[PDB]
């Protein structure tokens, strides 16, 4: 599924995601439309290192799910990645505050660095209702 923004921004509100472990609401925003363009599907084979990074929050199978093909890997958040390409975020969700949980915290992903980190992150947002 590509959710529309202001649809996904709800929903991320009722899943609990805004303020968790101090990390906004817009953050999560800008996370996830870098790293999928709000698409649940997506996947990315890294031909590097043998992993592949899933849905929505494109999470990596070395870390946080398990698909079986990727060497030394452990899974974090004890889910197949399977179930990482569901319309539906719940299972996602779950991951994701397992992976803020660590210290890194929101800075685990590049892609926030690089796009989303000391930026007026406000846009992802606006107008939305939440």
């Amino acid at each position: 599924k590509v959710f529309e923004r202001c649809e996904l921004a709800r929903t991320l509100k009722r899943l609990g995601m805004d303020g968790y472990r101090g990390i906004s609401l817009a953050n999560w925003m800008c996370l996830a439309k870098w790293e999928s363009g709000y698409n649940t599907r997506a996947t990315n084979y890294n031909a590097g290192d043998r992993s592949t990074d899933y849905g929505i929050f494109q999470m990596n199978s070395r870390y946080w799910c398990n698909d079986g093909k990727t060497p030394g890997a452990v899974n974090a958040c004890h889910l197949s990645c399977s179930a990482l390409l569901q319309d539906n975020i719940a299972d996602a969700v779950a991951c994701a505050k397992r992976v803020v949980r660590d210290p890194q915290g929101i800075r685990a992903w590049v892609a926030w660095r690089n796009r989303c980190q000391n930026r007026d992150v406000r846009q992802y947002v606006q107008g939305c209702g939440v």
